């Protein structure tokens, strides 16, 4: 088998992406973010706290005839920008573009943060870093990719997100038309529960690449690119006026400048993030300071590849026996 969905962004400065899902029977269609770097379905439902629901669409398990109470089992995980979630799990039919898995856990949200519930494009979250990450409790569940993985034609997912544009989620097959050139792979750590390699090194503008290694996690649920701060301050100190502001959280940058592009490498093979891919616009409304697009990692303990990298590729998450990572130039 295989499936393919169409993921859009949820506002004009790609701060994330939402991917149709169906859950339950008939069908109940949820827009979920789709999160390389978690590994719970979640989803906002009739159990959520009222007062925490502000525009999202919810899933009723009590009107699925497929849906079952997974008795006893709870979860409560907490993500890397400091928001969280928390709730019961029921086990229900979910499909993907086509692609159907029948007794997924399906994470009912009692209770959500603040951001959720303020976000009301993300109707929850599909987790699609590996299983052992997956917060369920006692009886920990696996994510909707390792329940199809089987089934599919190669055990296999891809991302194809979009700048400023919808993109593509497949599942099981590898669209040799969404690429160019070749797709180099490389080498994955599962040893923390991600999609975990090491980056080659990078290049800023038309400058020179540096080799160096630079380890960190594949992450479609991270909006920005979080390196080491060495990497991030070569980067802004091509930006004339750019600086890193402790009171804003990041680094900013004149809204009138042009951004460099910003190159990482994959093996031999090269990813090149245009210049306006790193621009998040005005950091409050009518502010002529911009937010950047790549920030330093010192803080969070991992590096992290995210929404702002992996758009400027088409991404291969291998889930064969040993795991790889694949990029190509699109």
């Amino acid at each position: 088998s295989t499936g393919s969905a169409t993921t859009t962004p949820i506002d004009s400065l790609d701060d994330a992406y939402i991917t149709p899902v169906q859950i339950g029977t008939p069908a109940q269609t949820l827009n979920l973010d789709f999160d390389t770097g978690s590994s719970d379905l979640w989803v906002f439902s009739s159990e959520t706290t009222a007062s925490e629901v502000d525009g999202q669409t919810i899933y009723t398990p009590s009107k699925s005839t497929t849906a079952k109470l997974l008795s006893g089992a709870t979860w409560s995980i907490s993500y890397g920008d400091g928001s969280s979630s928390s709730g019961d799990v029921y086990t229900d039919t979910v499909s993907v573009g086509g692609l159907t898995v029948t007794g997924q856990a399906v994470e009912s949200a009692k209770k959500v943060s603040s951001s959720f519930t303020e976000d009301s494009t993300i109707d929850g979250l599909l987790g699609l870093a590996f299983s052992t990450l997956n917060t369920v409790s006692p009886t920990q569940q696996k994510t909707f990719f390792d329940n199809a993985k089987a089934s599919l034609d190669s055990p296999v997912f891809t991302a194809d997100l979009g700048y400023h544009a919808p993109g593509t989620y497949n599942f099981g097959f590898i669209d040799t038309t969404a690429y160019t050139g070749s797709i180099t792979y490389t080498a994955v750590s599962t040893k923390q529960g991600f999609w975990e390699w090491t980056s080659t090194g990078y290049a800023v503008g038309s400058g020179t690449f540096k080799s160096t290694s630079i380890d960190g996690i594949a992450d479609t649920g991270t909006t920005l690119l979080y390196l080491p701060a060495t990497v991030v301050s070569a980067y802004w100190a091509q930006v004339s006026g750019a600086k890193s502001s402790s009171s804003v959280g990041g680094y900013v940058f004149p809204c009138s400048a042009t951004l460099p592009s910003f190159t990482f490498g994959v093996g031999s093979a090269r990813i090149v993030i245009p210049g306006d891919y790193i621009d998040f616009g005005p950091i409050s409304t009518g502010s002529s300071s911009c937010f950047g697009g790549i920030q330093s990692s010192a803080g969070i303990g991992i590096n992290i590849f995210g929404d702002v990298a992996l758009k400027a590729a088409f991404v291969v998450f291998n889930g064969a026996t040993t795991p790889t990572l694949g990029f190509a130039s699109k």
